């Protein structure tokens, strides 16, 4: 598949996936839709990556919007059918089995909001500009919006960004929670590589299985979401990066 | 219905409502929780009303409890229904396709937390407080309070504010995100309106298509609400809103 | 049983249980384990008891880990065995149908940090620092790391925070709500004693059953949650407690 | 309110609701789902009815179908409106905290199917017909049958009854499980107040509390749904019939 | 502790457990549940155990009931109590990792029906009946039976069992899925034999895992229960079992 | 792809979908999984299918497990995922907007019970078998069996299967509610097609939004289910299908 909107970079054990249409912002559509979910298979396909940074091109827009003259002549069925296939994609994003941090360095609005709330992890440029304009549009966000931004803020601050779609800035996105982090541009991507590397200096299999533990016991009464852990848990003793991490941690005597 | 201790009103496309019991501070009965249905029955029936401020009479109280003397006397089948009629009337509200504004001007206290809690958002004047005193009472909260505290501010606060029944101030409030924002005394009614009409400005169905989402999504796990998010999104493709606003905004944005 | 790595005290309606391994900076070993399964036991059967709080003993540590020689040679059926014991010691305090409040008055790692989280209300010494070490080990979270952490401070940071390994200050940890208060060490006690005190004071059977609502509400979707409540709440009217407390608050507060 | 197309009666402990459009074949519409949600009040407004009998006047339809000519002309935002009020009524009569049979004389199809799914307890004569013809006039269930067919015996047979939209004979249809009892003609009113008076011969509360287990405890995983049933059942214990059932029991000596 | 309402016995790899008070119809009280947690926590730590057959004395009676006398002069909060203890043992028994039989042998009536539900497989003599009596005696189901019921017949049969508190026969009960068999009393312990042989033929580890998994993912979303299941299949490629049946399957079949 | 174990074709708006391995009784393996993952790919392009029939070639032979040579070498993190892929597989196809139609010809066995467990409707030949053979071989199910059995037949027969490792017939396969109806081995592929045409005369849109409805309001509460299925009526209203459908029906309804 050719790559006109995405940029796929690998080195030691990071990828950095760079949405780039400086034209229009970083604006999602159709064709970078499946550019992205191209990217999470060959991402996939690699055992080596350990961690993902997902960013925009440029020092203005992480990732915009999505564009309208795509959506505006939809029907109902048809629109149904874009929602679910947008949602395809961020949600491959957010179970993708090596943690994905989004390195938010601007504008992150609609859709760009919806595919950052996708990653395991957010920090954001002092620039970064927050929301969901969808309602303002006539529709309701339709990559996620209304279900990872209560999850991730809480119903009420969801609830306002939503319903009025104003956006806030990253100071107000790290008081709520958004994002974990909030950094000088010149130090955005140094903050994630550095996450990133703290991330994959780490046992792979342990943040494979942490990463899938958190993902579905999330999603489940805690009884069974604790069994979940343990199964988990018991894979780990498998792998000779559990026996040599733990014996090179007893030789704490030296 | 005539209505004693409620007030019902229409500004814009906003409705105003305000508990207003100055020899009680506020504080619900049955014949409040009553009228308080029926007033939300009729901004159910009234097209002309896209969005909805709930606060309280005066400058001490937004609700202050609930009247205890209705209450000392049942037993144990009767405190059930009273705990079920409370939460019927609230539950009604937190669903309400229009968005409620708990604009919280004063003491939110047993009931009167538990019923902003029942609103979409919740803004706070600076002097307000919030708190569940109800185990002081030797009962639990009645209205919700064990579930939507909970969920609003996280299991470790209210747990600790559920437990010892003490108060908190508004700065409190909102570090932990049971409030959106506190302003002045003066400012409060003010910002409530600003938020309500940017909303109200917005595409209806939208918005009303997006709390349910919002509403609904949030009871299950990922998957499903993801899904359920795509039927809402393609009904809003059937809008002339959708074609109107999109059409707008590709001209506009030139 | 008769108890070396566990003190348990008992002071007038609250009871101390302190972890007390110095040397071993308070780490759970399965001894640890199977004597807190007996206190928890203990305290459950002592209706005198209404609180309890939990601490590390000297001035470094509330809980640093767990024993890393008696995980090194587990294999995956081992593994499995050992994450479930733990995650039944610790979800059986959770449930403790007294609430519990740990007093985290220094290092709180994997193991340390998991115990905290299965309590009621945390609280810590601005010393105090939380962790989860896991994956530099090759192993997951093995006592709910993987599922209490999100649940109480969101999945980006839960996320952050296991996936990185590193720990953060109490004062990162009252920020994302993983802690309730930040005292100095001379105060910790003190400040617990008072939470406990507080709500030792009210009514024991409604502090019971807001206990058990909020967990077990806290499962499920919110409309079977709010039943659940009313069902509580009716419970709440059987009581003399009720009786009592709302006669007295009449004529009290006049 | 007047009433033209039901029929409550009121004898001893049970109510019998009548379905009596007669020329229609029982049909439903707009006017006789508010008729349905408004006796469905006079009834729970009667704690001297402890049951509720759902029948269709004459000898061959229960309950037909819904008027089409109402639905016609509906765009989305309507038709929705429409399934929510019919999921409203139905869902009310779920509910209704006293155990409701559905007594069908002839024809369940499409909304009647649906409005027996939604009572406690389904008995059919043996000329009594099932099935959702909705998505050959172009819709999905409208009244939850998308929901109450699959919960009822299972999504294998729920799937191909409501995909092909063909009937099935009352011995099938207890084949499946979707009634409990197959009887001539003649005796199908007289099993249901059979079964009705088995039901208002035991004590009411328990019932009552057993009906709200079972309905809200189905909801949820396993663990909450035990605690919701110990908390009803500790109620039962603050009633007379309580230990007056108990008392005669052991007058089992006699 | 020693036991005298309850023998166990050890069958090479197969334990059968026998509620023994003939006089009393093998009826439940306070003595018998807490003989049954220590038999239970017995068959926990014998590894040579792989399977539990369960039943009942004579051939009068699985477990009728369960002692009234304990229970008449309970009040609000002890019933609760009562109620969770019960239901404490009963969870305990349906989540045992080796797989439970119940061999019904005659009257399984409330607690015993429940404890029967509780179990992994159940199989009567044509003799037994089935039954919850419970609101007959102004109470609920208490051991579990409000749920586990409607989980195992439908909602339609659960419910008009426990409305009307009547009886069915092992016929009625094998038709509504009950049960998995009908046999005559001759037949009856060995059928259980048999069936429990089987099962330890098979690989421990696997059918140890499979129980898990069936358990734990029946209470969540399809597909955070589809996830569980591959945690535990991968765990069983740990196993030395998994190795040689898989060698000894090819070469055998060839 | 040009496939060697699949046959796909198209009778009318009828894919027919076949599994064909003469020399291994049509077992899955990795090959057979990628190809039915590249039809379950065409047949979501194709709006000329609107329903599906899988079957097994030959007389013999549904689908007869799955080929253990794959599998012998395999450790505990291969394993994991290859449970992994082979679920997404039939998740997927069993998500499919398409309805499913197994046509059950002769052995159902692991794997293969699996494949035809996530289709929408089971119908089988006299002469078919099902049954989870996998405990024998040191493996839980590992494409969904502990999963999906469970839902469609009960806990208890799928325990008894899945710990048994036994086969069942079809008789039996249709008493538990496994399989819809049982027909003579030449009257299967007549049943199936005069199922799918059926189906395919039916609205498409409405078809295709009731599967949605219900494959996912079964995961939660029934209110939140609801509420799914009213999303999903209304978007029938925005299709000619069901204007026409109606209209056409108002009027030959005379």
């Amino acid at each position: 598949m050719e790559l006109n909107n995405v940029i796929l970079e690998k080195e030691g054990k990071v990828a950095v996936v760079t949405i780039n249409r400086p034209k229009a912002l970083n604006a999602l559509n159709s064709d970078t839709l499946k550019e992205m979910d191209y990217v999470i298979g060959e991402i996939e396909n690699d055992s080596e990556v350990l961690a993902v940074i997902l960013t925009g091109a440029g020092e203005k827009s992480f990732v915009a919007g999505a564009d309208i003259s795509e959506m505006k002549e939809m029907n109902t069925i048809e629109g149904r059918k874009f929602g679910i296939l947008g949602n395809k994609v961020f949600r491959r994003l957010e179970l993708l089995e090596k943690p994905v941090i989004a390195a938010v360095n601007g504008f992150a609005l609609g859709g760009g909001c919806e595919i950052a709330m996708s990653c395991d992890i957010r920090i954001a440029s002092s620039n970064a500009r927050f929301g969901q304009p969808e309602v303002g549009l006539g529709i309701t966000p339709g990559f996620g919006g209304t279900q990872r931004l209560s999850r991730l803020v809480g119903m009420g601050m969801a609830k306002q960004l939503i319903f009025t779609a104003q956006n806030i800035k990253a100071d107000e996105a790290l008081r709520i929670g958004l994002v974990n982090k909030v950094v000088e541009p010149s130090e955005l991507m140094n903050t994630a590589k550095e996450i990133a590397n703290k991330i994959v200096s780490n046992a792979p299999v342990a943040v494979k299985l942490s990463k899938q533990a958190i993902n579905r016991g999330m999603q489940c009464d805690i009884d069974t979401a604790l069994a979940f852990e343990s199964e988990a848990f018991g894979e780990c003793f498998s792998t000779e990066d559990q026996k040599d991490a733990m014996t090179a941690f007893i030789e704490k005597r030296k």
